[PDB]
């Protein structure tokens, strides 16, 4: 049979200077385990790659450096905009293969997020802790780890799609005929989950014909919410700035308010504090402030470095990703989102949100 | 051949105590002409019916009373919620047939708006001037009049659909099998306009298979706007109160902001002033106020009694209706909207908006 939850356990970074505590597997423990048990390969994919920025990040880099010297095939995918450190990285690990990726050479907007590890088609991490010293040590993150080969193998398929967009000669990023020849495969989706777990994907032009668009799955779960919606993202503003122009995209923003007003859903938003100079953030905040008075919407803000992207619906479905709920991300950026309906794993994430909601780093919205 | 504009001319009510002036046909002149030229029937449909509230309204009622005594079939459709005056009306005109309509006996939300006259399948008025003394004399209204039989006959078909929902025995309002036996017919729509003119309809459950849903046509024109969007409605708030519960519906509200931000459309909103106690109106205003600073959105408010429901896009398409751009209306209420792409008639409406925009009764939004 298949184990419930697909051997998934929560993984988070809780910096020393922050009051967050838990018994979960730490990001440092997780990355150290993946390298220690590796026998074949270690595939890593995140936007930026800068392990040497903190103490624990540099230790992870040494263990990874030692693995590549022992004969482990190690590939690190980073977006071509996180290319500044590439010289520093290769000089430290000449045996690790670093690959810069541009998933959107047509419009130069789509960024590689992914944010996952996978090794030997057995172990994997999915979350919002990039392969940077900050995400490993000093920045609050949240992710999932599983030693279930059927699940990790499905995540490795996401790595095959991103690696195809290398900035090297006639590949899937430079030739459209080679991008159409990509078997963009998945084994589990919302229609066929594994132990109550499945991955959703983005953007739509890399989705293929079998994968689930994360945009569709998230909005569906928001609109299907019957009781509660808990979200811990960076921002829920319906307007973001791509290039140098503002981009309006209220798709996620609407489905949340639709739940609060039309369906009476209790909603708690734990977002980052906004710029007093950004009129789009000020206006969105004053709109949310008025909805708290009339409906059951609650908003708290944080100012710490926090990459947590968490969504919980009805204490029945959990969504952990590396992208933020806005138009820039869900229309262009390439990432993998963790989805689970296992009540037990969902209960552990609900405990995480409850802790963060009452943390000292979470103050109630005031305008 | 067919005349351009379909013999359509603008009709508006400009009360004495207001600075609005024009050379157009007045609502009082228009209703007086329809009655004077009538030889067969005069069909009237509006929410409320109260002609005796003003001097000019009572004169219209006398001319209509005289027509019914001369052998003209006169039917007045009013919603069952405007039934208070029914005793006063029938005692004054025993020969006029008054019919109370309930288009939504399932949920008791949908109201009859329509707001049009039609006579002899030759003449007709469409607009926002109800058959009340206020709309004829003391309230600013805007409408269209045409003596083109092919257009007026298509409007009479809208009257056949509403009359079927009388509150009398087994009819289309009380039997679902008789409501399905309704030939909900139209001759002209956006795909087949007459002289650049066509009617759109609402709600969707009375639309039939051939008519255009006003919701779809309006949003399409908003999203297709390339340069300008001028709107003079009562409110553009994405939240309205049906029954005793708030209803969130940002479909129209979004497509406007989408034009201003994503497409740089110059937009001017002339809406009514809001309640300082309504948090949904206060929040929507403060959101619009921030969009005026960053984009080309402009908002002015009025406090006079004004039923004007006007939309102009790119100086190329005009939309005049009796419903307000909100969820309560475009999801439940039954009305007829005037649509014209005749550049000449559109230019006359653009002159109307320009006058209203700089009127003394239009002050710039301040919060």
């Amino acid at each position: 049979s298949v184990p419930a939850g697909a051997k998934c356990r929560l993984v988070e970074t809780l910096p020393e200077n922050m009051d967050f505590r838990s018994d979960h597997l730490t990001t440092f423990e997780c990355f150290n385990e993946i390298i220690t048990l590796a026998k074949k390969y270690i595939y890593i994919a995140s936007f930026c790659c800068n392990p040497l920025s903190t103490t624990r990040g540099a230790l992870i880099f040494d263990k990874l450096k030692e693995a590549s010297e022992k004969g482990i095939k190690i590939i690190v995918l980073l977006d071509e905009r996180g290319k500044r450190n590439l010289g520093e990285l290769q000089s430290h690990c000449p045996d690790i293969n670093f690959i810069t990726v541009n998933i959107d050479k047509k419009n130069n907007v789509g960024l590689l997020l992914g944010c996952f590890w996978v090794s030997d088609d057995e172990r994997c991490y999915v979350g919002n802790a990039s392969f940077t010293g900050g995400s490993i040590h000093t920045i609050k993150t949240l992710g999932v780890y599983s030693d279930y080969p059927p699940l990790a193998t499905d995540l490795r398929r996401r790595f095959d799609t991103f690696k195809a967009f290398n900035s090297a000669k006639n590949s899937a990023a430079n030739l459209a005929s080679a991008a159409a020849a990509l078997p963009v495969s998945t084994a589990y989706h919302i229609k066929n989950p594994i132990g109550g777990v499945f991955f959703t994907d983005s953007p739509e032009h890399l989705l293929g014909y079998s994968r689930d668009l994360d945009t569709d799955v998230v909005i569906d779960k928001l609109k299907s919410a019957k009781t509660s919606i808990d979200i811990e993202h960076l921002a829920i503003v319906p307007t973001t700035r791509v290039d140098g122009n503002s981009y309006y995209w209220p798709d996620i923003y609407n489905s949340i308010i639709e739940a609060a007003i039309n369906r009476g859903v209790k909603i708690r938003l734990l977002v980052g504090n906004w710029d007093k100079n950004d009129v789009y953030s000020m206006a969105t905040a004053r709109s949310l402030d008025a909805l708290c008075v009339q409906n059951d919407l609650s908003v708290k803000v944080f100012t710490i470095q926090n990459n947590t992207k968490l969504l919980i619906v009805d204490d029945e479905y959990v969504h952990i990703t590396s992208a933020n709920f806005d138009g820039t991300h869900y229309q262009n950026h390439g990432f993998v989102s963790f989805n689970s309906i296992d009540k037990q794993l969902v209960s552990e994430a609900k405990k995480i949100f409850e802790r963060d909601w009452v943390s000292s780093h979470s103050k109630s919205l005031k305008i």
